[PDB]
């Protein structure tokens, strides 16, 4: 019958320009793979002015709210912090979230099982004029975290400067590539912008910028902190010219139910020693995390690739024209 | 023959359950999976006090002995530590480990080739009654770790309640989900501890126990050190509701032979400025090394992954006929 | 014909020797591949001594040009910095690189858009003898990094050694191995400086070997820094003992343009508190970025991968030789 070669010769023909189309042309089965190898530096320049009452003006720099000053990939932006200032080990009492004791009998000498703040020495001492907590052996200011001031201390982090450099190489290939693209210039990273249409290729990111693409308020998030994912996606080709190959910065937002653990919070201390005592702040910082992912491949013409496609492709051809041949048969 | 056909029905239908079931129901293939984008939020809360022959009690809060501060997903708690108070840039002994010198002329002034200790002036002085060693410019007094405690200093961190935040997105599915679930709730976090089998939705993980459930013991690990590695993996069917989606926490031991470079240690300074002289405490911490690896890959249905499958299936059974066929005919 | 079933044995031999020979031994299609666990622990040993005009000699230790304290996989290896002591708090002139006033009149007070470096006053005082710039608030001594030693500070940093312990486990097979292998003992680490070829596998790294192996010169980027990517490898047959398993080193270079962001720079700060006033000291600092990344994969016998194998070469073999009896047919 007529039909059916048709029909049979139709379904080779379909399933020939599939795996040509595919396996070669999308999906550039005559290209290695390889995986870069990449370092990812960040800067940022920013500055804000904190004015606490009972506490002077406070300037923090680059060197202030960039906890990871080495450049880590994953570095947090302090927004907001709690400062309990000239703690010293000593005895006095407790915060009242571990425990609240109306006598001296109700605390007992030891540490506590869950969330201990110190070595309870067994003595009921007042907190403040209404309530009394047991005496402990610790950094004798407790830091109160109950109120969380609603104006950011840092709502200028918004508009702080964010700048990233990722040098990628590939080493089957030994070719190397940076952000800085060769469209970049010194004189654009002076008056550029990140943008996802503007200026894609500017690599100076703007917080707020950062934070609102993610889907997330910056307000908010700086309010009780956050965490948010930047992926640099390098897709690359090596049979053009390396000027095409560029970094594609995807912004991926990390949340969570706000009634439990809401944001990113930690605590760090400053050490310092004052008229020959050994004294700390205490900050609770809540900050947004700034975690840098890279993942890409190149790809570049070679043989044995070519070669196991076309016989991959052979194979299924002389396959599918077998089935179907049993097909019409039966 | 009827036995001849007999024995191809059954190859048949066998071959025909077989990639109707493995690569549909049990490999997933009508699926598409993703890989997670996640950050690893720690947070550690504990209070260990250590008592120094010659020092006061020193209160090590959760800033202290969590070295990284911002949330990284590889810290380090410190469990025992070596602490070498003011030292100050001068002209002091070296240890007697870099050099032993019976006389002046045994010094030679310039740096060390390997493991240098200082600026070497060229004189041997006495480091102590019995043994000489060359004067070098360093930090005094130069550290000496011959010794190490058998009593962990930092014992109390076996009970340390470690609690692990983890975000994770997947870019495909635009699917946001964290360690914390609709199970766990504020009232479940106050007083739940981690078990493989009791609790294994909460959050807060012991470090006694992490380090039990990894194959190594806690007590013999906290004086020179160790690593334990946490891998926490997500496995997700987008096809049913998003409330089974549940975190796998596995604990492996990293560990090697005693005998050479047993366990982890590390350095740090703290600078500060006393009676106008700049000084620094040394610490040499031995503690266990935390890394948090998080990976994961979400499924659901899709329609090119499932006609794909089909097709593959169909390819399959095709030459699982002719195969016996051409073994029957023989 | 006879030459016909020849060429048809002819092809059924080749194929057969194919698929018993390559997917066998040189694919290990009968071994199963699982990813490795892996922690890196890194510790360097070396003294420099920076000597500045004004201020005293300066000694740098192992804790000093070692920014991450832990260890982490990407650290910071300090070369070069900039020294700007004794910042305080107050009202100052801004660098002049930020903005050059003739007249009070011409900065209006707020903060700046880019690059903020302080709070402008409204007043213009001069930065020097010829110039003036705006009055801001903050630290008073401004930092001017526009002269960099072309001498490194700390050139002695290239013989400085570095000792990488890593340790992988795999945990479908429950095999855990180290860098640390039976070939290296307490003895030959004593004395050992890795190489290519005369001592592969000793973990004592010299960071000018590394910097020159990696495609850079040391002295170039000691000054304004640079980034080096050390990758080990790990490619084991379970089949054999475990003393084949040995971990291979890899030195990659990522380098960008010199016109445009040369080498590596960050700023860090240390807070003290001398005479009751809080000052702190910033470092401007040119290190060589170190990252290591180790991947691996390890073979065990196993039925199923075997068995598996086995069928895919049966089908292998029952298409070809159909294939070839549809060609000869024509
Ligand atoms: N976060 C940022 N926002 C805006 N511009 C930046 C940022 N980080 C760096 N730049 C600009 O990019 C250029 C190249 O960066 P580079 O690493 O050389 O910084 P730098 O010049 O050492 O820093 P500085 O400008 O503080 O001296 C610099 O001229 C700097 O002005
Ligand atoms: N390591 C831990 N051990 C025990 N409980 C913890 C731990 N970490 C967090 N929690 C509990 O989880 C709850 C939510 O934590 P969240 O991430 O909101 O930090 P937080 O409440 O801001 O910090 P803090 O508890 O210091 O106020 C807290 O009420 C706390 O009691
Ligand atoms: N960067 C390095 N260069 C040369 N030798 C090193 C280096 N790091 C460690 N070693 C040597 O390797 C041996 C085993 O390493 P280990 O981790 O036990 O160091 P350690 O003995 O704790 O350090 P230290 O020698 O400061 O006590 C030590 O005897 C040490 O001398
Ligand atoms: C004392 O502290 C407790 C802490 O919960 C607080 O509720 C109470 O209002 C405080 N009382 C005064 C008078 O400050
Ligand atoms: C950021 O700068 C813009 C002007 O460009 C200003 O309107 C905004 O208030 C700034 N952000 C904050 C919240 O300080
Ligand atoms: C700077 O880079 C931008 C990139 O958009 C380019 O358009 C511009 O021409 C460059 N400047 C010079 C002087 O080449
Ligand atoms: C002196 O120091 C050396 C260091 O190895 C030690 O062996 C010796 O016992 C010490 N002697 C005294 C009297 O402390
Ligand atoms: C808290 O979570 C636990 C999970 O084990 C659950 O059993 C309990 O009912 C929850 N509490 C409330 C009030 O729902
Ligand atoms: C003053 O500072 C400016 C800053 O660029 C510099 O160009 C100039 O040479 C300086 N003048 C003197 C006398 O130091
Ligand atoms: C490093 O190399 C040799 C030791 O091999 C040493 O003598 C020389 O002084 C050093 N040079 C530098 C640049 O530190
Ligand atoms: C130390 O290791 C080296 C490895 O090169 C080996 O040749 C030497 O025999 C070892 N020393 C001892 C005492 O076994
Ligand atoms: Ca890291
Ligand atoms: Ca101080
Ligand atoms: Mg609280
Ligand atoms: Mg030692
Ligand atoms: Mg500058």
């Amino acid at each position: 019958n007529k039909k059916v070669g048709v029909i049979f010769r139709l379904i080779q023909l379909v399933v020939l320009v599939y795996v040509i189309g595919w396996v070669f042309v999308y999906e550039k089965g005559y290209q290695t793979s390889s995986g870069l190898i990449s370092s990812v530096s960040v800067k940022l320049k920013g500055l804000a002015v904190t004015q606490l009452q009972g506490l002077g003006p406070q300037v923090w720099d680059v060197a202030d709210y960039v906890f990871p000053a080495h450049g880590d990939s994953s570095f947090v932006v302090m927004t907001n912090f709690i400062m309990t200032p000239q703690q010293a080990q000593g005895h006095c009492a407790e915060n009242p979230e571990g425990g609240i004791c109306q006598d001296d009998s109700g605390c007992t000498p030891g540490k506590a099982e869950r969330k201990a703040q110190g070595i309870r020495t067994g003595n009921c001492v007042p907190f403040n004029g209404t309530v009394k907590t047991c005496e402990i052996f610790g950094w004798c200011p407790v830091e109160v975290d109950d109120k969380i001031p609603s104006p950011a201390l840092l709502h200028e982090a918004e508009n702080f400067t964010l700048f990233i450099k990722n040098s990628i190489s590939f080493p089957r290939f030994k070719v190397n590539r940076r952000n800085l693209v060769e469209e970049v210039n010194g004189t654009y990273m002076k008056k550029c912008l990140y943008h996802k249409i503007l200026h894609p290729l500017c690599p100076v990111f703007s917080l707020g910028y950062v934070v609102r693409e993610s889907g997330q308020d910056f307000r908010s998030l700086a309010e009780k902190g956050g965490v948010v994912g930047i992926t640099i996606d390098w897709e690359c080709d090596l049979d053009w010219h390396v000027r095409h190959c560029k970094p594609i910065y995807q912004f991926h937002g990390l949340y969570g139910e706000k009634n439990l653990s809401p944001g990113f919070n930690f605590r760090f201390a400053r050490h310092f020693v004052q008229n020959g005592t050994n004294r700390r702040h205490l900050f609770k910082v809540f900050g947004i995390r700034f975690d840098i992912l890279v993942d890409g491949k190149a790809g570049k013409f070679d043989i044995i690739p070519t070669m196991t496609t076309i016989g991959s492709g052979i194979g299924i051809f002389g396959v599918a024209t077998v089935l179907c041949d049993l097909l019409l048969l039966h």
